[PDB]
């Protein structure tokens, strides 16, 4: 027995080696990390993905606000290309869903 | 087995070694760090990139309020560079998405 378990305590150390490899690089024994840990790092790249796009979605939200108010005192303000019917349209096929 | 095992656990010590010099350094053994480590540092980096920029928008959300409030009393306010039809297109395209 204690010889046939320690036959089945290398593999632990060999999955250990594997889940150490993982921690620093994103693929490990030439295949990708498809796990809890796969997982892990695609979350905090979406977290990384967002940011920077809620940046620039809070940004534009001050630039929407100045046009509709330019728009509410000004009935002559121009609809710029991404205010049009096309663009919405866009946006609702961009949510599909 | 022993031997076995106490050849793989040479391999162990070795990705505590690269853990270790990630720590400190983007760049064990003259190869970019990709992996959690690196999502984490990523991550870190855009936690700054965010800040500074945070700060820049919320100071122009003051702004971009001042100038608001001008238009509405005074409706000869000139309108800035970066509240045109070119500005607003060009804050649109860069959401994009």
């Amino acid at each position: 027995k204690e010889i046939e378990l320690l036959e089945l305590n290398k593999e632990l150390i060999a999955q250990k080696v594997k889940t150490e490899k993982a921690q620093i690089s994103d693929t490990v024994d030439s295949v990708p990390v498809t796990g809890i840990i796969g997982a892990q790092i695609a979350l905090y790249k979406q977290q990384k993905d967002g940011f920077i796009r809620d940046a620039e979605q809070k940004a534009l939200k001050i630039i929407s606000d100045t046009w509709i108010t330019r728009k509410t005192v000004d009935d002559g303000t121009p609809l710029p290309t991404g205010f049009d019917t096309a663009a919405v349209d866009a946006f609702t096929r961009k949510v599909a869903d």
